[PDB]
């Protein structure tokens, strides 16, 4: 049918060879035939791994450890555990993700009958809680012999430091082997207790449910789980011989996908490392990068990678372009690399520069299958480090990995350390992103991110450049003083 | 009244109006491209409202990456609509008199002003003082203050300085 | 200060792919070295942005 | 002070004169004819859940049982039963 031609196709928009970024263009609206909630955000991460949402936490030491990775997986995406930490630390962070389950306690504190009540108080003072089970040896692999809680402690003066007070195994309510959270709810409703230990058929302690965690149980329909129903976890790795040791520990910890982490991924070092991974761990999925041009992409795709990370110098913290004059504007880079990678079925990750929801929708419309964020997902409850006040506002530290404060643990600084404002929790803010992405797709006329990319490649999705003036007018203007 | 007038919902509503109240004149919108205009003109509208994200209060482009620069939009939509005798309204972005003359020269038959007519004696609500000057409240219809009567903020709430009377 | 410059020049040539400044110019003259213009927006994004208060 | 009604001031004095250490002063209490929703009402207006139950609903009849946050905390908003009580 006749549709009047108005706007540029993505190929015509990028044919003038200006350095366009996300702020230089707009997507033209289409035809709406569906509600915003009907928009499907399902997304390929690699040749084999599919997420229910396009969003990824960056492998940065101020962004992604196990709590961020768990929250990102549960909300629909994935996180990649950073590597500015020991090989054993990183494998322990991966293990925490891969052995998480909702409502169940992860890595429980446990004691022996030979401990003192002073050790129960010490566990309360360092960990913040007191309901600790007691076992015949000392932890998570022996007969449950009883429980001690703060109500077993209360009326002991500090004069008393007796050995474990304990409510004995005969008194306890316990789950038998492995339970759906409904049988746990029915036990903790009818028992009025604060803990439900889970034992074995030979009565080893195997897990615990806290009443507090069970009362906070919710539906996670986009849970982002592997075949054995555990959460997906990624990890970052370098390209030096020391990284062959991490790659083994992260494999033993059960990592699903590796991201090879460099600023310029088209090296002999990275190609060697990709061939090593694909020849030693053929079950493992490898994302190479970062690349900004199609020639870099071609080398890495021949090396056999399963996805590409796209970006160089667009990061909020990056100063790579100012010190080495090398990079590419991020809209152009995403378009070109994704167009090349699509000829081989390889998905790309649009990494860097994201600040708004429009940037996410723009990057997805230009061919990116997923979006990686450091700065947007930073300063949240799940982000590493702890907050600190300055001028009356909660700020969290956010350092780029090539900054002198990151490489402390002649060197040219490629990054900058800084701070972000407090944001909230990933489980409250990722829904805002998902809702804005869905409304943007609805205004564009795409019922899924796959259909969005299919409309862009066939010339149905139209675009429009913006002068400086049009970017000014597309903001907020003319008001005396507005507020958000 | 919508931000994206090229929906099944608006076309249904236009057909309903033209079949129940055939004496009534309907302006559809908002549209920024000629394809949207074509759908609405087939649906039988009597005029078009043109604009998306140029408003003084709007932040639609920053949150959904969708819109068009207003001079281009006015020209293109008005050029298409003129082939059918349909007038368009250049809506949004007006701040000066030159903007009105520019929009009229690009093919708009009328100009819709929100912020430029706000903070007048005739505008709704009541004045307040800040920093020794009279202000009136001015807000987007999809700002969180307006739409309170998870939701995404399409617009902003703010202030405009006192202006006088429409008749002056 | 000059060693800092020499180290940055060497790392920039290494990211570009040139093992010497003579080879760099030879790649530029033969069309192997590729370039890319920048809008105002791309120069803004190529800086430091979005942070509350950074430091060098 | 006396910048208050005579009955308010006598109630402030009566609170002091009937205080005792560790014991609760002016306890919140409910009847078996109240709903679980009245325990939630008493909570977000006072800040506590451990409310005893008696035949007249206050300080002056057989103690018939207690209702508390662990008697409430697995009920959905779908349930607004009359008083879940731990019995005498
Ligand atoms: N994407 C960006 O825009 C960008 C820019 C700068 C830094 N970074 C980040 O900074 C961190 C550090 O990575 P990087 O960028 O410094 O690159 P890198 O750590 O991979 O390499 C740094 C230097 O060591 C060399 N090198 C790497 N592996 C080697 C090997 N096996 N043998 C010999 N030399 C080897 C490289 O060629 C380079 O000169 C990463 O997190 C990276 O993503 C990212
Ligand atoms: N500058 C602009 O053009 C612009 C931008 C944003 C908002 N606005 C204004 O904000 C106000 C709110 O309008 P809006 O933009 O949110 O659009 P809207 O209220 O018409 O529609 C909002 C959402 O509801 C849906 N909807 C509408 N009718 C429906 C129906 N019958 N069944 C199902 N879904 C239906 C739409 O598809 C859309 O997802 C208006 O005053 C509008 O002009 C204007
Ligand atoms: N033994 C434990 N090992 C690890 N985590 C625990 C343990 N006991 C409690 N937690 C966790 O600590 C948090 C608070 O738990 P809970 O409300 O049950 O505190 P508690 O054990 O009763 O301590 P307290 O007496 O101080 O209130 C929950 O997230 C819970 O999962
Ligand atoms: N599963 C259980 N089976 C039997 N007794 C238990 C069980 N869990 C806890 N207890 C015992 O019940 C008593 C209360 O502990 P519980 O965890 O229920 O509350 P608590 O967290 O100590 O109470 P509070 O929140 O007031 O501090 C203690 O004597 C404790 O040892
Ligand atoms: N029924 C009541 N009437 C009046 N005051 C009460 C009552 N129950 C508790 N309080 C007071 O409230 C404060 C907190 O008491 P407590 O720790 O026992 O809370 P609770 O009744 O268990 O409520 P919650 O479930 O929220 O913890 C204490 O100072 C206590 O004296
Ligand atoms: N004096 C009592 N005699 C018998 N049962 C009681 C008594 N006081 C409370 N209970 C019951 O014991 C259970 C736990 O109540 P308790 O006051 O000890 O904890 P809670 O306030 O409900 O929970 P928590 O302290 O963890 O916040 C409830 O089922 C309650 O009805
Ligand atoms: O210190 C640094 N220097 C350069 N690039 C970095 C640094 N740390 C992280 N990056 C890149 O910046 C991306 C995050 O971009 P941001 O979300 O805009 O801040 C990461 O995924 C990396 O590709
Ligand atoms: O909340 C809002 N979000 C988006 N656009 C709005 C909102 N409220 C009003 N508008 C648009 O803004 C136009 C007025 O533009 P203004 O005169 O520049 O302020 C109106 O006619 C509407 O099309």
């Amino acid at each position: 049918g006749y549709v009047p031609e108005d706007g540029l196709t993505a190929q015509q928009l990028f044919a003038s060879a200006d350095g366009l970024t996300y702020n230089d263009f707009l997507i033209l609206p289409g035809f709406i035939d569906f509600i915003a909630d009907e928009v499907d955000l399902t997304s390929a991460l690699t040749r084999k791994i599919t997420l229910k949402t396009p969003l990824i936490s960056s492998p940065m030491d101020t962004v992604t450890e196990a709590d961020m990775a768990i929250a990102m997986a549960l909300m629909g995406g994935i996180g990649f555990i950073h590597h500015n930490c020991t090989p054993e630390f990183q494998a322990n962070e991966v293990r925490k993700v891969k052995k998480f389950e909702q409502g169940f306690i992860t890595d429980p504190v446990v004691l022996s009958p030979s401990h003192t009540v002073g050790d129960v108080l010490e566990a309360k003072m360092r960990h913040g809680f007191s309901g600790i089970p007691i076992t015949e040896t000392g932890t998570m692999g022996s007969k449950l012999v009883g429980i001690v809680t703060s109500r077993d402690i209360d009326f002991l003066a500090e004069k008393d430091h007796t050995t474990l007070v304990m409510t004995p195994r005969i008194e306890l309510v316990v789950a038998p082997a492995g339970v759906t959270l409904k049988e746990a709810n029915e036990i903790l409703q009818r028992s009025k207790k604060g803990k439900l230990p889970i034992v074995n058929d030979c009565d080893e302690l195997v897990a615990i449910i806290a009443r507090t965690d069970l009362k906070k149980n919710r539906d996670y329909p986009l849970a982002s789980k592997d075949s054995q129903k555990q959460l997906l976890c990624g990890a970052a790795v370098g390209t030096r011989e020391d990284d062959k040791y991490r790659l083994d520990l992260l494999t033993q910890a059960g990592v699903d996908v590796i991201v090879l982490d460099s600023s310029q991924g088209n090296s002999v070092y990275q190609i060697a490392m990709v061939h090593y991974i694909k020849q030693k761990y053929p079950h493992l999925q490898v994302i190479g990068g970062n690349v900004v041009t199609a020639a870099q992409a071609k080398n890495l795709i021949d090396a056999g990678v399963d996805g590409l990370r796209v970006g160089m110098g667009c990061g909020s913290i990056c100063i790579t372009q100012e010190v080495m004059a090398c990079g590419r504007p991020q809209g152009t880079a995403v378009y070109k690399v994704a167009e090349y990678a699509r000829r081989f079925g390889v998905p790309i990750i649009a990494d860097g520069g994201i600040q708004t929801v429009g940037h996410v929708v723009k990057a997805l419309a230009l061919g990116a299958s997923t979006v990686m964020m450091g700065s947007l997902l930073a300063a949240t409850t799940e982000a590493p480090g702890e907050y600190f006040f300055s001028d009356g506002v909660r700020l969290k530290k956010y350092r780029g990995m090539g900054s002198l404060d990151a490489m402390e643990k002649v060197k040219i600084a490629q990054g900058v350390s800084g701070s972000i404002q407090d944001k909230g929790s990933i489980q409250k803010f990722v829904p805002y992103l998902i809702a804005g992405i869905q409304h943007g797709c609805q205004d564009i006329g795409a019922r899924s991110l796959s259909v969005l990319r299919s409309m862009m490649y066939s010339g149905e999705l139209k675009f429009e450049k913006r002068t400086m003036s049009a970017q000014i007018e597309g903001g907020v203007h003319g008001l005396h003083s507005y507020t958000f």
